[PDB]
């Protein structure tokens, strides 16, 4: 009946290994634990992934080649935007054994909700690492799900779109993708526009939300609240992975959106009411100070509890600079989603999800 909270020192540290987002798991960590909410959690331990465990999504030539750089290598989309320098395949194999490590209690009914704000590895493709994806959590995630739950419901709101575990679906309708992503030429990972809904016996079975810049709370939860309604409605799920990556956030380095937790948080609650079996699972998110806001504020309204306005003092407090609180401003820039474009959309899906048996 109480909230899980995948979390061991030496996963943290793990963590802030990656150069991409150093500290962050820290300051995540420390933030909530200042707001002393671990102490209504289920401190629970992540065990690493075993070679077996990753290979039930990434084919065994990627996690070989990538054990050994670890240890031409453009071959499985290693380089620029995946640092093939020292050891990852480690740090690959503690995220994903904690998002599996997730999955299972939600199985063992030793919880409703598990938290792993270190996962969200959403690009990664099952031979290629991607946008500073090397292995597939959620998919590892979702895939050990699949041992009950007959219908998994994946749910991005990460900044980008989750095209790394929709393709890893795209074929199936046992699982259900819906991204909510800002989508524009030229604009990382460039797919996942509306038309998009799958193929073969998935075909419908995969949802494309594309977005714009400067959209704010209001406007982004009744897209999602909307969105998850159909949804809810046509497919019916028996689990729910989401993903809340925090690269949305107002202040976010990536500046596109202009959201701020509470928007979030909104679309979070709605889910939460399905009284479903839900993974929670991090993402993007690149102004440390603010995601760290932005998640302990999230594992706040999972926990029913309103937190303090005041940013207590602990490791990281300086780093709150220059107000202190908790609370996130939206920025004072235009929301370039015009309304008609949104509704087009809207129907566009409610429409295609009519499709789904
Ligand atoms: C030094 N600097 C400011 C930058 C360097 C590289 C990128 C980039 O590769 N961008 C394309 C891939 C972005 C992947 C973001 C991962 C994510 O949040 N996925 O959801 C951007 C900025
Ligand atoms: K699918
Ligand atoms: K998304
Ligand atoms: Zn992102």
């Amino acid at each position: 009946l109480v909230p899980v909270y995948i979390y061991s020192p030496e996963y943290v540290s793990m963590c802030d290994s990656l150069a991409k987002i150093p500290k962050r798991a820290s300051m995540v960590h420390s933030l909530i634990e200042a707001y002393a909410l671990h102490k209504q959690m289920r401190i629970v331990k992540p065990k690493v992934a075993s070679m077996e465990e990753m290979a039930t999504f990434h084919t065994d030539a990627y996690l070989q080649h990538l054990q050994k750089v670890s240890q031409d290598s453009i071959e499985y989309g290693l380089g620029y935007e995946c640092p093939a320098t020292e050891g990852i395949f480690d740090y690959a194999a503690a995220i994903g054994g904690a998002t599996i490590t997730a999955a299972q209690c939600l199985i063992d009914g030793m919880c409703k909700v598990a938290i792993n704000w270190s996962g969200g590895w959403h690009h990664a493709k099952k031979d290629e690492a991607s946008g500073f994806c090397y292995l597939n959590d959620a998919v590892l995630g979702i895939l050990r799900l699949r041992r009950k739950f007959e219908r998994i419901l994946y749910v991005d709101l990460d900044l980008h779109h989750g095209d790394g575990v929709e393709d890893a679906f795209s074929f199936t309708s046992k699982v259900m993708t819906v991204s909510l992503h800002k989508f524009s030429p030229g604009f990382f990972p460039g797919t996942g526009d509306v038309s998009d809904v799958g193929l073969g016996k998935g075909r419908y079975y995969s949802v494309n939300v594309p977005i714009q810049d400067g959209i704010q709370d209001e406007k982004y939860y009744q897209i999602c609240e909307s969105v998850l309604k159909e949804v809810y409605q046509a497919f019916n799920p028996k689990a729910v992975v989401l993903q809340l990556g925090a690269d949305t956030i107002a202040g976010d380095p990536m500046c596109s959106f202009n959201m701020t937790p509470v928007g979030i948080g909104k679309c979070l609650k709605y889910i939460l009411q399905w009284q479903l079996a839900t993974l929670i699972l991090g993402g993007g998110g690149y102004n440390l100070a603010n995601t760290a806001r932005c998640w302990t504020y999230l594992t706040g309204v999972i926990l029913g509890k309103t937190l303090s306005s005041e940013i207590p003092d602990h490791e990281f407090f300086t780093a709150y600079g220059p107000d202190y609180v908790l609370e996130i401003t939206p920025s004072c820039r235009p929301d370039r989603n015009e309304p008609h474009r949104i509704q087009q959309i809207l129907n566009y899906i409610k429409g295609n999800l009519k499709h789904v048996v």
